[PDB]
DNA sequence: ATTGCAGTGCT
DNA sequence: AGCACTGC
């Protein structure tokens, strides 16, 4: 009762840009705005691989990983923007720089954890306390939450989307105890007000729209964000969790989308996150390990402690290229020419990173794939990264993998290489 | 013949 | 350290 932790100590948000690479290309080329369009990399094989899709195009069934030729079958008027190609490979610089634009805006409001190229977690606990003391027990107007959904509402004793949103918001705000500055529901609500302001700043200053989730931890904030994408934000309160989880497939919770989540379903014979509450912590630890079992016991009750890490920059800088089918690299000159292409992009990005961020990478990770291996990687070796020089990095990379050339004669490479990967890591201040 | 990125945890 | 797993 009084000693049962409820996991309501923090206010955490997750901001996730809407169809991000599409918005970057639509900002640049107004002809693509408000159209079914997609972003594709390469073009020769089946029209290119789609990596991002506008919401107008999703209505036709176009999805990521689809070949553009196939997407055109569902959406003949689909417009396409191509990822830049430099040195014979896709180059994501435009999207990395657009990401920096958004992350720098978010950092004005609170410390952020860069979770991917287009999403960040925000710890708003402190910002909420300061806004709460400034309000002075002032009620929160619905006009301050013009794009916010309250998950689970309306409920109890209009057939249009926006009417429902407002009805749920009104029920939430009517029930709110604005007199108590330690009320978790009030704290989430102020958090949502701040996230409205953050999202308005992102859109004003970049043109980009995004969705957000506001809750008490990262997993619930991420889950909340997806509930009303695009261009909306969703508040998931602690009280909303039992009903939300009662029909929520386990795989929807971050970190349970793969083999572990599949094993939870199979071993326990359950389907939904809420069903996990019927197991003891020791039972879950016995099946999934001490760490996973404790995490699951708390998470199915809406409780998680993983902190928002103060990290705005990526901690690795990597470049990779696949050589599928008949393009697999089969000669030494080939392997050496492509390692140089990769090393030259990496040098360009590393030099820019050092100037911008006052740090230097110290380790070079070299990874390859050989034809036949189903694994993403077939070998990974690390060597020292002492100079930002493409020719040196490419020469060193060749040195650590040259022993894998099984061909008796040097000039040939066997079995052929279907992937080259270079990654700079182990940053130190400079 | 998805591709090209990333971070965390195990051992 | 090298690898499996999981997420954009
Ligand atoms: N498997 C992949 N391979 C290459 N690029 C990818 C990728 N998955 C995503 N990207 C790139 C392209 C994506 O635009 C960007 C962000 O990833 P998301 O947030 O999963 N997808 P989006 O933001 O487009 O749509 P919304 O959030 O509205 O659902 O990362
Ligand atoms: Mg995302
Ligand atoms: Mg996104």
């Amino acid at each position: 009762g009084p000693h049962m932790a409820t996991g309501q100590d923090r206010v955490v948000a997750l901001v996730d840009m809407d169809c991000f690479f599409v918005q970057v290309e639509q900002r640049q080329n107004p002809h693509l705005r408000n159209k079914p369009c997609a972003v594709v990399q390469y073009k020769s094989w089946k029209g290119g691989g789609i990596i991002a899709v506008s919401y107008e195009a999703r209505a036709f069934g176009v999805t990521r990983s689809m070949w553009a030729d196939d997407a055109k079958k569902l959406c003949p008027d689909l417009l396409l923007a191509q990822v830049r190609e430099s040195r014979g490979k896709a180059n994501l610089t435009k999207y990395r720089e657009a990401s920096v634009e958004v992350m720098e805006i978010m950092s004005r409001f609170a410390v952020i954890e860069r979770a991917s190229i287009d999403e960040a977690y925000v710890d708003l606990t402190s910002a909420v306390q300061e806004r709460l003391q400034k309000l002075q027990g002032q009620p929160i107007s619905a006009d301050l939450l013009p794009s916010t959904y309250i998950e689970g509402l309306p409920q109890g004793p209009t057939v249009q989307k926006e009417g429902m949103r407002k009805q749920g918001l009104f029920q939430w705000l009517d029930s709110l105890q604005i007199d108590n500055l330690t009320s978790p529901d009030l704290q989430l609500t102020v958090g949502a007000v701040i996230v409205e302001e953050m999202r308005a700043a992102i859109e004003r200053e970049t043109g980009f729209q995004c969705s957000a989730g506001i809750s008490h931890n990262k997993v619930l904030a991420k889950l909340a964000c997806g509930l009303n994408k695009p261009n909306r934000q969703t508040l998931v309160s602690h009280g909303s969790v039992p009903q939300l989880f009662s029909q929520m497939p386990i795989r929807k919770i971050r970190s349970l989308g793969g083999k572990l989540g599949a094993s939870v379903i199979e071993i326990l014979g359950i389907e939904y996150m809420g069903e996990l509450t019927q197991f003891t912590e020791s039972q879950l630890q016995s099946h999934f390990g001490e760490k996973n079992g404790s995490w699951l016991y708390a998470m199915c009750r809406g409780i998680e402690h993983d902190p928002v890490k103060p990290r705005q920059l990526p901690k690795t800088i990597g470049c990779s290229k696949n050589f599928p089918g008949k393009t697999a690299l089969a000669t030494r000159e080939q392997v050496q020419w492509w390692l140089l292409q990769l090393a030259q992009e990496l040098e360009e990005r590393l030099t820019k990173d050092r100037n911008d961020n006052d740090r230097v990478a110290t380790q070079l990770v070299v990874s390859i794939r050989v034809q036949g291996d189903k694994r993403l990687s077939s070998l990974r070796r690390c060597c020292a990264l002492t100079r930002y020089d493409a020719h040196k990095m490419s020469h060193d990379a060749f040195t650590v993998i040259k022993n894998m050339n099984t061909s008796g004669i040097q000039t040939e490479w066997s079995p052929p290489l279907t992937m080259l990967f270079l990654c700079a890591t182990k940053f130190s201040a400079s």
